[PDB]
């Protein structure tokens, strides 16, 4: 039996659910040979009501070099980056839910990802299998990938289908915890674009640049646009696509018209659909946002680490696209 | 005495500061023959402790068309846009602090700005005069404009000079209320870009596109870079610049090496510096973030309206730069 | 028109309701010739969610000597005392809801009360008239005073009559905001004793010592004890009494058996009953706890001050009891 | 493996620390062949953010009689008393931190303490050994006992020495979690009195009455009184004393002038100092407030129970003091 000393960065909805999940499942962890010992939880305001015991909270950065593991679910990019890098340079692994971080600081983070120090299942579709789904898909070669990767924009579209306005639906999405007070990253497709980047790096190109993704959000959509789609036997969804074009991989996020019985259109939750050679057509669905769903992913990654398995590796080298085969209707 | 009927969108840090500031100032408002009456306050979570009466809280959108004013202090672009448009279409003015809305939804909002229906002093440098400052600078032709527009990135650089790390300073900037939980828009220069666009539109080109601003944040900066600048007699700041290059106006946001005695380097707060002909060199400084600071600007605009003055107009035409210019050196 | 600069001490339920009430009624205050300007609000944790704008909060003591008025609704005795004394010595008035303070620090506070610098209607029966009720009763001489002065213990007794247990009722009282997490002062009769002391000082003896009050709380009471009272045509209430005995004033708090149709037994809320010569029998009832009820009292006192009227003065000299006349059944 | 069924009363700072500490230590508990299972957690407000699962929260009292243990960390006396009595009557042990309950409801609780059913290490100096410390000191006859028992009043004096005012220090003591919103019980010496009573009952008189302790708080103290003590080579502390006078044990709480080199004056935390015959002079120090510190004591008691040991017993008889003693000088 050994102690697993954990530094948690972020005590929001994600960080709180992960804290409580770790302790609630400490009986599982002992089967893996450890007892969880949180060193501290970096938070913005330590005197705010929060579902973590108050004495464990830290308003200021603390030394991570004594941790066995860093778990991060902070907002943003540069501050978490600067906090995690000294831990990663010391060979301490990182489990993170921070898709922005990984999408936007990859020049700094790739060498540690290549060494198996970064676990980030929770950074795409929360605790729904997504990174692991693509790790198994690596048996095949990708022909086309389409996902519905953001929870907020799925929620808003579903509600606008029912005749709720954008604003009404957004307010609801904010109360359910899918969206922040400023939902810009969600509703402009940028969160889908960060997640799409990460999918690309795992499966097809370990250098894929976030800046190459072409992203458009849901701003042109209204209940009318959606009802008319429905009349045409279609549903409109914000889709994240990865496909070959003129010999290179291209990534796009945009509203797309789907057949109404397509797996993407029907899905229970966020979804990832792929067509690959020789496997064929495969699909995964589940919750893509929320504290408990995200914490599940972080905890799956902690078990992965405890079992002796390395983190999520980028593709070992860029793969060649097979189909230039390049799909679509936009709205 | 008559009611001045206000619909308020947003009951957070700004919207609550504004609401309580309006109540404080009810005696001042009676000097225009009005009493402030709120039709409703749009908020996300009606359960949260809030210095606004529970009975005025609205968790869902409410009809705006009886208002005399809509005041908006929500986050993001599209939802505020869709909420305000029917009021603007009805000829109801909008008072807003939402620099992103204005920068990014200008195709929709420009016509109403042209009719005097949009008041937005608080969208740049909060209640520090910035838009009014340029309104007065219209008396000259612009040579160049350089501003330190974002509160969070000023604060973080100020702290890093003193030896603090980025993350320490950020966290404090967040506790102070300059930066949100996700401060990406601040620290990547995007907030300064949004503000820069609005200054360009007021002064020199009423169609100036947000997408044309070149923006880069503070992510390459550290206490050691700032300390080496200091030993060279410089200060590094994130600067928003508007200047002529090749006969076209160029807008950029980037870290710049300033002479340490420059007004911009010595700024008490956020700052806007402007050389124009024939005036010369003028400068304004003051707080550029914060609940009260922002509410001061919103309320300045309410008084502007009540006094009979229209909102902030775009430049009446675009025109080319009078002279070729250049910002300070960037950071190597 | 002038500015009224206010320092508020305490931003709890009382301090928050008083802040918001002052601004909501600023149109009234302008009729009194002022505009309210809060200097700052002393709070324990300034980053806690609170119904006061965050920038006005102060985690540390601030200079009061620039205020026109101090309003205090802090817990406890010695800290508020030390905070208010320099303001009182500078001739700045105090409006307070803090019955403990006044009951327990009267050696320090009496000289300022005698000068009309302390307003404390809200310290007894919240914004229900109580101090003002006794100021008018001063036309007569007191024969006997009986009050039901604590909200929590009234609430618990009322609920236990209906068959709710003590603990159940207390938990409820805590959610309604009558009682704190540790309700000891309420349920031991000590809060009634502080309030009774203050009533005594106003009407009968400006030196009345808090330490002379004989207090017993509600610990012997159960739903059974109460149901049996009801069977005897009685109600049991915790009563605060002031009466003459052997030539002196005596004050007691204790459970007492009341006739069920007595005004004290029926009262809508907390209550004060008096029999005085020559007026006769008079009575006042209303809410005795809660943020809005307390804020009402503080604001009544602010209007009192703004109108030019002094604070609540102690009796000018101890009065002689007329009846030694000394009542009771205990339980 | 079997369930150790726990009913927890209180989900605040202590009860939440305790709950999470138990979950942390589930591996340690398996070494006794048990897994911790909570029947319910009694809390005031089930809506508040809390590190305990929502489904275990109980806003109303719940049946305790299936528990193997009741752990209590509520405030006040009567309501906890009425909640725990039926469990004690059923032979279910109580683990508690509630010094007021024990001090003030002893007529009801003494019989159960005599049967080994009450564990209360955390009721004095939190998880710092205090009750176990006296259990071992039973090997001698008590000469005198002097303790610095309250965390808030130690903290405030420590700060006032350094020049802080009372109110500044208090507010920080409250933010640190030593003192509640109303800190009257701490600062008036009543909490130290409650603790002193319990030490007396364990050591010298199982019926010792709380009402016989003479208590006086820190209200006469200021930075200037403490600074004058320091210039005389002294430190002023609030001390809880048990000592013989006139053949009877006397219990007092008051400010005392200590020699600055005395163990009590130099205490790292709250402290308990004891001269006894034939042992000599013994001393224990450690944190005497705080969520984690308190939970450590509660959990120590859980382990004591699980290991087969009974709770803290009162002294088996009363007896008179062996010698006539005296505390330090009070503060002039
Ligand atoms: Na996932
Ligand atoms: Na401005
Ligand atoms: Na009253
Ligand atoms: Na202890």
């Amino acid at each position: 039996m050994e102690a697993l000393k954990i530094a948690l960065l972020g005590g929001g909805t994600v960080g709180s659910a992960f804290y409580n999940l770790v302790l609630e499942r400490a009986e599982e962890l002992s089967a893996f040979g450890v007892v969880p010992r949180f060193l501290g939880v970096l938070v913005r305001d330590p005197r705010k009501p929060r579902a973590i015991p108050q004495e464990l909270l830290r308003a200021e950065p603390f030394d991570l070099l004594e941790a066995d593991l860093v778990v991060e679910a902070m907002g943003g990019v540069e501050a978490p980056l600067r906090l995690v890098l000294p831990a990663l340079e010391a060979g301490i692994p990182l489990i993170t839910a921070n898709k922005a971080l990984l999408a936007e600081a990859w020049e700094s983070l790739r060498p540690f990802a290549e060494e198996g120090l970064i676990y980030h299942e929770a950074s795409v579709m929360a605790g729904t299998p997504a990174l692991s789904f693509l790790e198994t898909l690596r048996g095949s070669e990708l022909l086309e990938l389409h996902g519905i990767l953001n929870g907020t924009t799925l929620y808003i579209l579903q509600e606008m289908e029912k005749g709720r306005t954008y604003a009404e639906a957004l307010l609801e999405a904010q109360r359910l915890g899918y969206a922040e007070a400023d939902p810009t990253l969600d509703v402009e497709g940028i969160d889908a674009a960060h997640k799409l980047t990460l999918l690309a790096r795992l499966l097809v190109d370990p250098g894929f640049p976030f800046a190459e993704v072409e992203a458009q959000g849901i701003a042109r959509l209204t209940p009318e646009v959606l009802q008319k789609a429905e009349a045409r036997g279609e549903r409109v969804r914000l889709v994240a696509s990865l496909f070959g074009e003129g010999g290179r991989w291209r990534a796009a996020v945009a509203p797309r018209r789907l057949p109404q019985d397509h797996p993407l259109a029907r899905a229970r939750g966020n979804a990832l659909w792929v067509r690959a050679r020789p496997l064929g057509e495969a699909f995964v669905t589940g919750p893509g946002a929320g504290g408990g769903a995200t914490a599940s992913g972080l905890f799956a990654d902690l078990l992965r680490f405890l079992s002796g398995a390395p983190g999520h590796l980028p593709a070992p080298r860029a793969r060649p696209p097979l189909e230039e085969g390049s799909p679509w209707p936009g709205v």
